[PDB]
């Protein structure tokens, strides 16, 4: 069933406007692209670590 993919929007923003293809790492414009559509995905992106619990580094 997979628990959403993280990988489902971000792919796209990576590859067009992202200096290293990662998250958590270069986090910027990937950051918008993210959160967005990996909201649903928080559980295994780990957003900031849950959502209100806003830690940057996460």
């Amino acid at each position: 069933d997979q628990n959403c993919d993280i990988g489902n929007i971000t792919s796209q923003c990576q590859m067009q406007h992202k200096n290293c293809e990662d998250a958590n790492g270069c986090d910027t414009i990937i950051e918008e692209c993210k959160t967005s559509m990996v909201e649903r995905c928080q559980n295994q992106e780990f957003e900031s670590a849950a959502g209100s619990t806003t830690l940057g580094p996460q």
